[PDB]
């Protein structure tokens, strides 16, 4: 329908590297530990500083359709980057824009720009091969702290939390980052089983001093339906009465008769129970519900399959915790008297079920039940005075979490650069099916040397005299651009896991090998 | 209503051939083994990038509109040769620009340009008659492999994948082609029947360790209306139990006090169940169902025609599985127990009713039940690094899978253009009835060099050399323009299908021939 | 001082990149190499510059860089540039 403006060649093809040297530059400034941020005009309020590659990259749109078209193809490599990965965005971003200007540099009449990307291809999976060569398991937790360090800008606190984090909840935990109120970063570990539901009535309190419901050695009732008749109540409180302990009663919702009869119960004769609401909403509900179940040795009441009724309740139907903390917005149940070969066949078939889930929000889910189950969560709240300052931090925080979970799935190899640094001699020994293939082959040889280039370049050095250096040197040997100083990289710990090396690789060669596959590049006209 | 501006003769056939000429040049870039890609801007989103002909054409509208409706005349061209071939669009492409610019040339007083199409059509049956005799029947999953490689520009991996499903599922069996969330393509391939209903609740689960319910030598009980009540379900589970042997119920729905007797039986005695939705909405479904209970030896309970009921259940209308396999999304029948003679009776009916309807959706739907009775279905997942690539990939995937179908259907001839190229001394026997049809016959013969030019000058060389060369050379002889040598084309594979070819010259011709009739053109004053 | 020191590698430099190859990795060779050795650019190859035959007058050497260097050292001490309206 719309009219459409068409241009051929090399008008098009200089147009299109002119969108995506715009966006390369602006993200290129980020890299490094001598990289500086980039301030982006938020619509609502308070602009946004970043030293997220994928983060500028997404920001910035061209007016200039044939510029825009690269920009959005580099802005596809870096979103690729973080989603596959969650850091080397502005690595992949470099890694792309050297390879479309490479190749857009080589395109004569006589060439084949799709055997070029054959080539390409080719010699990308061969630093893929030899990066996976190169690689070595994470086995220390001081390894884990190095990779959090490098990930969050040199930030040695972060690294420490992060590290201490998976040293607590372990390396495959849940660890949550959020926004703290104080100046400082906190980690805050949550052990047991902890959910976001409070009392029903202000009634149940027994510590005024935190305004919570404590009890020890309590009965725990669970209902999959909700308590609102005298008759499906009275029995669990005889039950709990005529044994002289606290009962939890934790269920859809408790209302009416029976929670008049709760609290009057509590008020006159000093009962000791507390009712809590059961969280989730849906089938994550009755899950959850079974789960504490389990760990607690109880059963579920009110349940569709079995049909176990809360008029017919015997003691040992009831869940057996040694501690609960009921507070006004979260309750939670401490050392469950539960069978241990039931948790962990529990443990195993939510396991199981993770292996057969793709949506990933189920997949969250889940996780904080094996979490829940297992181990604990772990929350990181990132302090700071103001909210720019915040998210600026949560960024590199969430980069660093995200760094040392790739660095445990897949090993580490040398950071600055020098991991694609030392996959050159891979290249050197490949023979060429054809000069394209040859062509594309020496365009991958030459964008190697592009991150420590523009590392060393953000560290106000000249960048090619530093990787000639580096590439003369031991293969241990790398460029500190921080100190300024040749160092010896694992022992400084100046590493990156493999799977972001290859990541950003991969999605850079892909698409900016196709995009220099164009002859002709098809607009509307703006209207 | 609407003003109109008008045009007459010489100039309004210049602008005409302007659009024709802009829509045919960013077309042609494309062509053969050395074509390269077109960039089209999406409103949306990410750029798509792109080889084949008919998504460039129908990207391209012009604001001049005498120079659109030449543009739109070639799309036309382009979206027929699609709807008829599946390839060969750009081919298509190429032949109509070539014989819109040689008609117009010859357009002079006293031309007769409607005599002029009729010797354009009258050639353009000669060459089609010879093509025929050119053709030579597939014979072997090789030639299979070697059409699908070229119509992939060279992808020997497609070819081959496309020819192992062949293989398969059969030359004319069912494959489809979709998005692969890996690097690598790959072929999958459904045998059995496999519907997309898993199970109705998740107590039906018996192997952990894949989330799914696996019985063997199971009984099957077929309904075509819903299962609610509990004299509908017990008769089927009292022959279940009596026989030990597990049951698999397919209906509409089961819920409600069935669902629960179900769920209670299973979780209490331990009696092997699964309930499973009935695929399709409508006549599929109860055509699925009996399809179904034809495979398997069973009876179809809750029909209209028939009136059996699901309270007189007798164990010989109970269909016998193998296999089956529940999982959570899908469900799978194996080995079913049913009469080898009633299966081929409805594959021959399935046959017939695909015989006498072309409504080209539920042709779909009976290939599928055919395909599910008969041999099983293929699914050939594409890879790549991103959207972009993999979209571009699957483009050239579906180019080869129509390429071979139409190879299966009407033989194969020579690629190259040469199998058009051989067609000139057909022409060259032909007695002109007058000079206005013998213009329309030396335009289609100038015009059959076209394909071959196009690709010899995409791969850097000079086309009407090679093009004299290959006339000058015995039969056998053509140009591989990716080699860039003068080879026997069948041995080495360069082979286009017979229907492609004379798809795309008999859509060029017509619209063309039509296109150079005109005298006066009327466009609408743009507003 | 630190700035005539930098301008010191400015023509070889420039030479090497007019050549095609990276002017600063040259540049460092040459002074890692021993004084007689310098960079055929022609050839494309780290030679002896004398026997090659490759030198200039010392006149045009000395000249080239006083001059340069008084005009541009005296115009980076500007503050304040008047300019006409054009008309
Ligand atoms: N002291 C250092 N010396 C040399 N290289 C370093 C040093 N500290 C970090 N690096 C390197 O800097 C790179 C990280 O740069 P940066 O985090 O700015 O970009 P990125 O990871 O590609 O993208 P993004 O963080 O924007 O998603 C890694 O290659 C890392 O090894
Ligand atoms: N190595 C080769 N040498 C010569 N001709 C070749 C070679 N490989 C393929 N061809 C020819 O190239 C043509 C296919 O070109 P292409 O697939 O780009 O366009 P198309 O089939 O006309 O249209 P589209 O694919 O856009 O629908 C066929 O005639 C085929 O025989
Ligand atoms: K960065
Ligand atoms: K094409
Ligand atoms: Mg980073
Ligand atoms: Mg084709």
């Amino acid at each position: 329908g719309s009219a459409k403006d068409v241009k051929f060649g090399a008008d098009a093809r200089a147009l299109m590297l002119q969108g995506v040297d715009l966006l390369a530059d602006a993200v290129a400034v980020t890299m490094g530990p001598k990289g500086r941020t980039v301030i982006i005009e938020q619509s609502w309020g308070s602009p946004k500083v970043t030293k997220d590659g994928v983060t500028v990259a997404k920001s910035i749109d061209l007016k200039d359709k044939y510029k825009n078209i690269g920009a959005k193809l580099v802005q596809d490599v870096a979103n690729n980057t973080n989603e596959e990965a969650g850091d080397g965005t502005t690595t992949a971003t470099v890694l792309a824009r050297s390879i479309a200007k490479e190749g857009f540099e080589k395109i004569s009449k006589g060439a084949n720009p799709v055997e070029i990307r054959r080539g390409v291809m080719l010699a990308v999976d061969a630093v893929i091969a030899e990066l996976k060569k190169q690689s070595k398991p994470v086995t220390t937790p001081e390894e884990i702290a190095q990779v959090a360090t490098i990930s969050a800008n040199g930030d040695k606190e972060i690294g420490n939390i992060i590290s201490d984090a998976m040293k607590k909840v372990g390396r495959k935990g849940v660890i949550t980052v959020k926004d703290g109120k104080t100046l400082n970063d906190e980690l805050e570990i949550i052990e047991g089983m902890k959910f976001d539901r409070g009392y029903i009535s202000p009634y149940f309190i027994n510590t005024s001093k935190g305004q919570k419901c404590e009890f020890q050695d309590a009965y725990v009732l669970l209902s999959e339906k909700k308590i609102s008749s005298i008759q499906s109540i009275v029995p669990a409180l005889e039950i709990a009465n005529a044994h002289r302990k606290p009962l939890v009663i934790i269920a859809e919702d408790v209302d009416g008769e029976a929670l008049s009869t709760l609290v009057l119960n509590r008020l006159k004769v000093g009962l000791q129970v507390v009712a809590v609401k059961a969280p989730g909403f849906g089938d994550n509900r009755k899950n959850q519900l079974k789960d504490m179940a389990i760990a607690t040795g109880g059963a579920v009441f009110g349940e569709e399959g079995l049909t176990l009724n809360l008029e017919d309740v015997q003691p040992h139907d009831l869940g057996k915790v040694g501690e609960v903390i009921v507070t006004k917005d979260d309750a939670m149940l401490l050392k469950g008297k539960g069978d241990k070969a039931q948790i962990e066949k529990r443990i195993q078939e939510i396991i199981e079920q993770l292996d057969v889930t793709t949506s990933e929000y189920e997949k969250e889910k889940l996780n904080e039940r094996l979490a829940k189950l297992s181990d604990g969560v772990a929350v990181l709240k990132v302090g700071g005075t103001s909210d720019v300052e915040v998210n600026e931090k949560k960024d590199r925080v969430t980069d660093a979490l995200n760094a040392t979970r790739a660095a445990v799935e897949e090993g580490i190899v040398l950071g600055g650069g020098c991991a694609l640094l030392r996959c050159i001699p891979a290249l050197d020994s490949l023979t060429p099916a054809n000069e394209d293939q040859k062509i594309g082959i020496e365009i991958i040889k030459r964008t190697l040397k592009i991150p420590a280039m523009t590392i060393a370049k953000n560290a106000g050095v000249e960048g090619s005299l530093i990787v000639e250096k580096i590439m003369q040197s031991s293969s241990e040997v790398g460029y500190d651009a921080m100190a300024g100083d040749f160092v010896n990289m694992v022992e400084k710990g100046i590493i990156d896991p493999t799977k972001v090396v290859r990541t950003a690789l991969l999605d850079a060669a892909g698409v900016a090998s196709l995009l220099t596959t164009a002859e002709v590049v098809v607009t509307e006209i703006p209207k």
